[PDB]
């Protein structure tokens, strides 16, 4: 068995199936909001991914669809399993254990990526271009209802670079289709602008920069460009890394930008940052479409499309938890918050994004008997741990730090809410950062004058019982796990004998 | 017929009728064996479990009825045993056992009758004096780390001045100390005032009378757990008089303690596992001492007892349900365009969910400033909003009886700290773990807000939005996948 899920996207797609995780759809299915409401129902109740065969309006090669890449299984014991695929790990791994194999990664030789001919590409096996590119025609997805138009990008990645390739991306941004040859979508932040747009324009091409778009890229791929590290590096050699072994890239029909080997489709065009479209708005990790809230957004012109035959389209449907947006994008902020803990030396045993609180929460397990080594404070304690997750590009999307003690386990939400609950006061026990970059996307921030300003509304709030800094604090946790051992097994061996079921 | 309100056994009945009670005639120990199990048919939602063959238990002392006020693992009837508490059909959800409670007060109180000794079950034995050893019962150490054996959770206190002025049904918590002694802190500092006075004039200040019952009408243990019963039931409560002193007490009741109390003689009381989820191991907190000098009690009698800790027990579903009732009723007083008012369970009962009608809201011309101000005025300031710590505004697309709809409007509709409205000067929760282990439990003073959630500009206009889940989608659409999920392959 040579299936490779980290490494190529139709073996991930393959186990999926193998594990009974994939319903194979041949029954007709609208691409105009069928299809989310489809891999909503998939996420909320944790059922298998949808492999949507049979979409209407899809020619014979352009395209499938695969819903819920990133979504949760039923079987507690195998929840994260989609995750676990994305790097090639075992689908019973927990994803505190996926975590933590992302960071002892991270000490890995990195792997560089090697070039391939065309021939030896898949996503080179058909060819569109010019006149013959149609994005209307293709079965894109109305997935909100109420989004601002067919989003084609949910679930790939960006390729831009500069000329003298010092400086290279690979964004997660959104993609939305404009017309029969445009797509738009924020891809360039606009710390970046300046530097990309100045050294293309010395080249008498800063008004039509080159880009490419893949799809159903190799799921580690996917896995990492959605990782909150700097924008300016692709990070393959970590990816190579995370597959053991290079990671196969193919040169552009009309670029000399690099891209998966194994691609579903791939396209390829200029960016102009002067055309400016509407873009917007679309169903996000928060759980909302805003009708009518859209924005400029640079255009682009879409000159080639490279697909395999009988090509696949993953798709991320973001709303309520649980979806990609909260495994993915939040469970990666929790990796990185975990290895900025290690690099500052906060005792910090374990991160998480509680997936209830939109990926807005970041929960952090503090090893008590260090915290009480480090002779500090609540109030000490939380500026600090603000001061450098609000302040990187990996608190970013985070709203609210939450401190626990090391007896909450953070995965588990009842665990979570209970400790927030009952272990903060209200306002006194939340450090205010009024001065750190807020997230756009933040319903309270969209839906305030904060959109305009787009600075503070974050707190750390300390839920650790404030002597708890200087000395243990006992108590019983009042549930069934909290009784000691012996009464717990005598109650279990007994519960047939009471007459329970 | 059967009257689940009235009489504790007709409770016990339906439930057992409705396959929600399992009698275990399986040997239980009293020591964190009856804790443990309760909690297990607590946070499963399991049938209730009755004890009947208890370590140290005679043939009439006693059994217990564990999870009385618990909840129920289909959903269609979650709150059976709630609605059960007031002669409710059991499919009744709770949204509408707290609009019944409103209705309830608007009807006319019925007072009671007494019924002679002979017509009372709780009469049926008798307990006095040298018999009396409170240590020989099956009373349950019901958390690990409690300061003692509680046999007091989820039955009442008859006090009552001279005059007969001031009577009061208490749902404190009732410890046992000795062989003939149990303690709690029965009375608040509130009414002291007049009842220590009262029965010293008559040189019985050294000895007030009280009365403890359990099993009484669950209506009762209901009313009393209650932050304002005969209009409730529908009828006369039938009531009996003491052995040893002229108190009233329900004629139904399973067990009856009786004897004096003296407000001087403090002893450690806790602690005990509570509403939060937490015992703090320690000493207690000096109390009244009680002196137990009879025991009336039914032939094979009942103890029901409740297990405070983490959601989702008494502590929750009634104690939290019937703020909710008096928070709602609270708006309707002032004008607050509030549609339905409840406690999250998931909080522990320290948050207070309610549902703004926007339409309303906005023709009252305000801000969430102003409004936050006003509702945390009228709640943190009325005994209904004493154990809530947190209030939250949310608006009328909110099921605040479902958490995951809860938890999403919470994090997703408030700036932290920007959207919290702080109250230093209100009465504080000294049960609250964040005020009993803070500086605070000195002040009690302070430590509540009220959390705006509601979009600044619902306040004037309406923001559309829709919602990303599937039940988001428009109706044709959620039929057509529906309709279809087998076609497409779906279990």
């Amino acid at each position: 068995s040579a299936l490779n899920p980290a490494l190529r996207f139709r073996d991930f797609i393959q186990v999926l199936k193998n594990e009974g995780d994939l319903i194979e759809i041949t029954t007709e299915v609208d691409p105009n909001l069928e299809v989310g409401a489809i891999t909503r129902k998939v996420y909320e109740e944790k059922l298998p991914a949808p492999l949507f065969n049979n979409l209407k309006g899809a020619s014979k090669n352009l395209f499938n669809i695969l819903g819920c890449p990133g979504g949760l299984r039923s079987k507690k014991g195998n929840d994260h399993a989609r995750i676990a695929l994305h790097l090639g790990l075992d689908s019973q791994t927990p994803m505190k254990k996926i975590i933590d194999y992302l960071l002892e990664a991270k000490t890995k030789k990195p792997i560089p990526p090697h070039e391939v001919p065309a021939s030896g590409a898949p996503c080179k096996e058909n060819l569109l271009s010019g006149d013959e590119i149609d994005l209307t025609s293709l079965p894109v997805p109305l997935l909100h209802h109420g989004d601002g138009g067919k989003y084609i990008q949910t679930y790939g990645m960006w390729v831009l670079q500069t000329p003298d390739k010092s400086w290279t991306n690979w964004s997660i941004a959104r993609g939305m289709v404009v017309d029969d040859k445009h797509i738009t979508g924020l891809v360039i932040n606009p710390q970046h602008i300046r530097q990309v747009a100045d050294a293309w324009a010395a080249i008498g091409k800063g008004d039509k920069i080159p880009f490419a778009l893949c799809f159903g890229v190799p799921p580690a791929a996917i896995l990492v460009s959605s990782m909150p590290i700097p924008e300016g590096a692709t990070e393959s050699d970590y990816i190579g890394a995370l597959l053991g072994e290079s990671l196969p890239v193919v040169k552009c029909e009309t670029n000399d930008l690099m891209v998966p080997a194994t691609s579903e489709i791939v396209f390829e065009g200029t960016l102009d940052l002067n055309d400016l479209v509407p873009e917007g708005p679309f169903g996000e990790m928060h759980g909302y479409v805003f009708p009518g809230q859209g924005h400029p957004c640079p255009l682009y012109t879409v000159n080639a499309i490279t697909y395999r035959n009988n090509a696949i389209l993953p798709v991320s449907n973001p709303g309520l938890c649980t979806d990609e947006t909260h495994t993915l994008i939040g469970g990666l902020v929790s990796a990185e918050a975990k290895q900025l803990a290690i690099e500052h030396g906060v005792p910090i045993l374990d991160a998480f994004t509680p997936y209830e609180a939109q990926a807005l929460w970041l929960a952090l397990k503090v090893d008590l008997k260090k915290l009480q080594a480090l002779k500090t404070n609540p109030k000490e304690f939380s500026k600090k741990v603000g001061d450098i997750y609000f302040r990187s590009k990996v608190g970013f999307i985070i709203h609210e730090i939450i401190l626990v003690g090391d007896d909450i386990d953070i995965f588990d939400f009842r665990k979570v809410i209970w400790a927030y609950t009952t272990r903060h006061t209200p306002v006194d026990d939340q450090y205010y950062f009024d001065d750190v970059k807020a997230f756009a996307l933040a319903p309270f921030v969209s839906q305030s004058p904060r959109i305009k300003t787009l600075k503070g509304g974050k707190c750390v709030t300390n839920c650790i019982f404030p002597q708890q800094y200087e000395r243990d604090v006992d108590f019983v946790t009042c549930n069934f796990d909290g009784y000691p051992e012996e009464i717990k097994d005598k109650v279990l061996q007994n519960w047939s004998a009471y007459g329970y079921k």
